[PDB]
């Protein structure tokens, strides 16, 4: 027909869109019309929302943005928390909205608002159309900035007399977001010498250091140069299991874990694509002076417990490929050796059950090991927020890039589901596991209709406490009390059967490994109602290991 | 304790707020924790959306701006429907949030995000608290400009360094919102010889003219000088059963109701509390027109007044009451008068081939209508059952049907009926949602049956987003992303721990929704519809037969 | 019959006579079609002192002033013009440029988000992108520039939107409408508070400074004879007629008589008071008074101002309300004394200090100086420092609007521009301006247009050589002054390098005839006026209040 409305649909043909998740309305009509004609899949969700996570979820697993489309009014208002948490976790989205007609957009009239104003604080690119010329422009200038470093969101508004006018004008090519070079040689030069000169060097592996050719990097440095590391959150699957000596765990929200120390007793630090949002530099950067490098996409933000004095920006990959080159194996003195071995044994009696443990409910360390028994390396698992996340985020192994997700940006609840969906979408075939809390769950459990109308072969993994509970033992650190973290319990299994779904329940704790394997073998999508005993969530955030290794110093 | 959270406990025992609507994080976490020594009743919510939702229903059916309250980041971004939502349909609501502690204000740290730049397009007042003094002067002032005609949406973001400092800062007074005088006197002169020398004046009740004080106003009018009258959906319940013989319907959606007819017809238009959002004026606007409401007009090539009686609302209605006479009809207006009605009774009507194993949508709105009582409030969603509710289910009380009409916002009617029954204690409450909208926001009946809320939720089941559906047929002749597949509605109702019922053929209308209303706690209802007429509710028809009987 | 003359034609509807502008590119259609109809072009010297001149309209005429202007920087030289004016009651209504809408979000000449940029200082920021929307669009801009409380509106119109032929009708100018007066009740208990104080004062505010509102406030003043006290903005509402119940204009420091007859008020009633002119945690302190808030908007709770009755609805009805039915206050004994003593101390501080000598002018000395070589009826308008601390105080003012000072932003630069606007909304009348040397240069470039009208503007330059204002509160801060110094400049050979007529005090007794003879010149002249400002720390002094406080 050739309205505006196709060369939208044309732009997410030349992008290689395979998927567009959404939801249709008045004022956006006229390219779901078109994509009846042409482009890829629609997605219908049950909430623009969902349909935000979905986006995000296909962004973070290819590299390409995933793409979000919607109507007018509250449409658009519904894709806020969506954009925002793709926006701060280094995720391409491109989102697509309709608006009103040109001559009402300023009137008191049906779901009418500024939408560009609106999303401009939470995203990198937040425009409105007001010439169908402009359409081509606007769509491919929004997802290459979605996708250059650092990654965010971009949104694009229509008003409604802009996409269905008839117009002549013609496409423009897909120009992709081109790569940067590795950083100046002279700066890696010093970084090199710096490493090769220090007691104690170590990597802090972050955000866009979890990038797939970036951990591929990544380890090939490590495992040349001989480095202790940590992960962040979003930096989980670095790991391999030949790297295990040498990995002191995931650093994050509490200052008490192995990695902290490790950090600590460090003279020399390597950030790689280090986002501070995920662990600010305040709580790990402290007790003495010690070299920082930055090693990243984009210049850092200076901060007092962050002051480079060397920043490699630049390809992040390719950058640490130069590294590579022209590093070799550090040797350790004697007495890093120990603080090492020391650090490495603190570790493991981490992970362990408490000794003194009985229980007629699973202990979280139970559900995190059988879960990772039950589950190949290959499977994506999606981990919504919450203290079954903190316990996911800390103990759950994962061996391969974008194997585990987590929130750890806007730390936004309701993410699980969605993204499984997402994911089980770019990757046909293969089983996908949610993990998330019942407080949480109801955040966007909706979503089940469309993962059964999809056929996904979804296990979700819901840890039953009946409470906001990592909020609850905060509120026990801070005031000796909680408030508002109660609410009642529902039938999980009754409430996946109604969806069309299977429902599974662990009514003993050893009874878990049986029931993961059977929603694993099961066909569709699953719920899986585990109880857990949360008694022991209080000691996550306890100063004891801190205080105990300080004495041994 | 002397933090600026008491500070912020404090202001809202003063405005006397009872609840507050909520789900806690720990950069707001301190105003919960001083939540637990004095202050209103905590309802934790399972999303903030729907937090809003009910603090918009309070907002609504009480005067007295609603309260939620968040935490940083997602917390405060999960409000933004709702706020919109309420800053376009005339709802007080204050909205409480927590940030980021001042010193961090400008970083990448987690649930970091610039509050009061989000909201500031999407209400009426949107503002950052830098220094725990304060915190008394902005939440007081938040509260004014939510009640302020024309009430809306208030947005107040606190650092979480704020709430936790301890400080020696004083309390203000809840110093209430004052109202306006009547309008101007010579403009109420103006506008009583302006009805008083029409052939057909009418008027036409909008959003503001649907509060209570302005229905019990509007009514002695419209008795007293035997005016017609159309309402927009917001000013449903300016009805009363007194009045059913000047009553020409509802106005909205499209334009092919007896009410845009009359509204052509007539020569002298008044309006009251008319906010264009409801129904755009170059739908049904030559003729007179008297603007009547609490702020000025918005000009429009469609609504340019010939007279504006600002002031408020109710005091001007009485004004022009007490001088107008009865207007009487010449002949040919009564005709007109007497035809609109029949066109008006037949629309009513389910057409005369109607055939089907479900129940065609007057059924449900009949019988609904039928098994509840005058006084019983009724939410509404958003879709195709809507329209049916909007231009057919009677009401006659003021605010027992509450429509979104302003952003037409999906999954509102739950979470509504939940806000209203925790105002009108011993009453059921009615909510109606098409099937699409409901899971927008079923979560929410997990804190109807915690707090065992007499709520009673019909569901119109269809299995498609059909408002969207039966719009895309008459634009495009094909839909288009509106099929989804369906769900065990009493299974859903039952795994909650509500009760499930399901009208299994249309002739058990009458008796499972007679179930409903005397059962205990929270009701879910399966109702399948036939929506097979639905596209006649665009249909050109009835403006082109009225246009040659003329 | 373009989206220009749509804009031209509503301009017409309004009632505009003239429009204040400098063309661009992006603009020029607007320009072109008033070649053929519409208001007179007023060619600036620079977007700041248009809008200057245009917020001079509309504090003079009650409808907007309007000001055209291109893309890019002939927009954004618009932003203190417009914040000044949306923080001062002015209604103004601005005009705008852009790029097309085609190549709105592309870095192109001139290009800019123009509604972003003036959403956080205007009532109404809006750009249209459709022709069709232009009636409307500007219609509602002078509404709401005009609905109170009145201030600043944007409207931005793309290139291509203004070249565009279009058949679109326009629209009729709808006058914004008048509320009614407060409630009665609200009346009565108002009435009723003030029947029952023991000091019942008036505070008259920025809104209490239109000429509806003076001529009310009057009759309430006379008949039930009250003191009062003055913003600088509410200047005039006094009359000669009034001089008895008067104290004087309180701002800037809390040190005046008017601050003390506050503080002694039980009970004290403001009209049209908004509170950017001298907050309340200043005056409403040491004590507990009954504070009535009567405006045309409600009031903003502070800690030092929760009125305990609030009279919302227009302000000349509802004080006509008041008056009809109040009777006289008789003051008690104890209370004749109080106000005895705070007009003797008032009047001790309008006068020039005893050990007084200088080579130099005493400021009060030009000040009484001018206000005797100028008619009660003709307008001063004042710029900002330590000059208009002296102007704001101590120049009387007996007319409504024939004073004007910039006291919500306290903009540099805003008198000789305002004195252009009010010469062309009195022809035919003199028009005084007052600035001091600093602020003197931040627009008087635009003597150029002034003389291009044959203005008959005498403005008078304080010249002391020193950013004063500053200085004097830097040394009682920091007891040293930083970046006050500047060179100085021949303020007569300025003038007429201009065109103009310049005249220079060359000693203070010399004061009343240079004055008396710039008056009687013909077109603009300028006037050099030597200041000694060694007076001026005194200002922000502490001692009134103390010597008072053990008066008491
Ligand atoms: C949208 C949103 N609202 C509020 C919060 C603050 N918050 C963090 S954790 C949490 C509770 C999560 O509870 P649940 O999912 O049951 O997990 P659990 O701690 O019980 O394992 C809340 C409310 C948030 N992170 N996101
Ligand atoms: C939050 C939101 N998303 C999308 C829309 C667009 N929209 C309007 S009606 C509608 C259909 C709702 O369908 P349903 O709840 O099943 O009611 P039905 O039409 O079937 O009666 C949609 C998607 C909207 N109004 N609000
Ligand atoms: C645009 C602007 N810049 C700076 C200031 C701060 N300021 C207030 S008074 C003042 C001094 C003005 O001095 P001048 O015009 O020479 O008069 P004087 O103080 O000498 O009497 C300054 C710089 C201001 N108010 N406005
Ligand atoms: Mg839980
Ligand atoms: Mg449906
Ligand atoms: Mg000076």
């Amino acid at each position: 027909k050739n309205r505006g409305a196709e060369l939208v649909v044309d732009c997410l043909v030349e992008q290689g869109v395979t998927h567009v998740f959404g939801i249709p309305g008045a004022k956006i009509d006229a390219v779901f019309d078109a994509l009846q004609d042409k482009g890829p899949e629609i997605i219908v969700a049950r909430h623009e929302q969902n349909a935000a996570f979905m986006a995000q979820a296909v962004g973070r697993l290819t590299g390409k943005p995933g793409v979000v489309l919607v109507t007018s009014g509250p449409g658009a208002s519904n894709l806020a928390t969506g954009l925002l948490t793709a926006n701060t976790e280094g995720d391409p989205v491109v989102a697509l909205a309709g608006n009103v007609i040109r001559a009402d957009r300023l009137k008191r009239t049906h779901q009418s608002l500024d939408n560009a104003a609106l999303f401009q604080p939470i995203t990198k690119y937040s425009v409105e159309v007001q010439d169908v010329k402009n359409i081509p422009e606007a769509v491919t200038n929004a997802f290459r900035i979605a996708s250059a470093g650092q990654a965010g969101a971009a949104f694009v508004s229509f008003p409604q007399d802009v996409v269905n006018e008839v117009t002549n004008t013609k496409n423009v090519r897909a120009v992709a977001a081109p790569k940067l070079g590795p950083a100046a040689d002279d700066a890696i030069s010093a970084a090199i010498a710096k490493i090769q000169t220090a007691k104690l060097p170590v990597v802090l592996v972050g955000m866009k250091g979890g990038r797939p050719e970036a951990i591929k990097a990544v380890r090939k440095l490590l495992k040349k140069v001989q480095l202790p590391f940590v992960e962040t959150y979003q930096a989980a699957g670095t790991l391999s299991r030949d790297l295990e000596d040498q990995y002191f765990g995931r650093i994050g929200l509490f200052r008490n874990q192995p990695g902290d120390l490790l950090l600590e007793q460090a003279d020399v630090v390597l950030t790689i694509g280090y986002d501070p949002i995920e662990y600010d530099p305040k709580f790990w950067n402290i007790n003495g002076d010690r070299t920082i490098i930055h090693l990243d996409e984009i210049i850092a933000d200076i901060d007092h417990a962050y002051q480079p004095d060397l920043e490699l920006i630049g390809d992040i990959p390719s950058t640490i490929n130069h590294i590579e080159h022209d590093a070799v194996k550090v040797e350790f003195a004697e007495r890093e050796q120990k603080i090492l071995s020391d650090l490495k044994q603190y570790m493991h009696e981490g992970e362990q059950v408490p000794a003194d443990w009985k229980s007629d409910r699973a202990h979280p360390l139970e559900i995190v090991k059988e879960l990772r028994n039950a589950v190949d390396d290959h499977v994506t698992v999606t981990c919504d927020i919450g203290s079954h996340a903190i316990w996911m985020s800390r103990y759950f192994r994962s061996y391969e890039p974008l194997t585990l997700m987590i929130s750890n940006g806007m730390q936004t609840l309701g993410v699980a589901l969605p993204w499984a969906i997402g994911a089980s979408l770019v990757k046909p075939g293969e089983k996908v596991v949610s993990v998330s809390g019942d407080g949480g769950f109801l955040f966007s459990a909706m979503e089940l209709e469309t993962a059964v109308r999809l056929k996904a072969p979804i296990v979700h993994i819901v840890w039953n406490d009946s409470t906001y509970d990592m909020v609850a033992f905060q509120q026990l650190k801070k005031y000796n009390r909680t408030s508002a973290v109660d609410f009642g319990n529902i039938d999980i299994v009754k409430y996946a059967e109604s969806f069309g779904a299977t429902g599974l329940r662990v009514e003993s704790p050893d009874q878990l490994a049986d029931v993961l394997r059977q929603g694993m073998n099961a066909e569709g999508p699953v719920i899986i109602d585990v109880p857990v005993d949360y008694s022991d969530n209080i000691n996550l955030a306890s100063d004891k290991l801190p205080k105990e290794f300080g004495e041994l110093m």
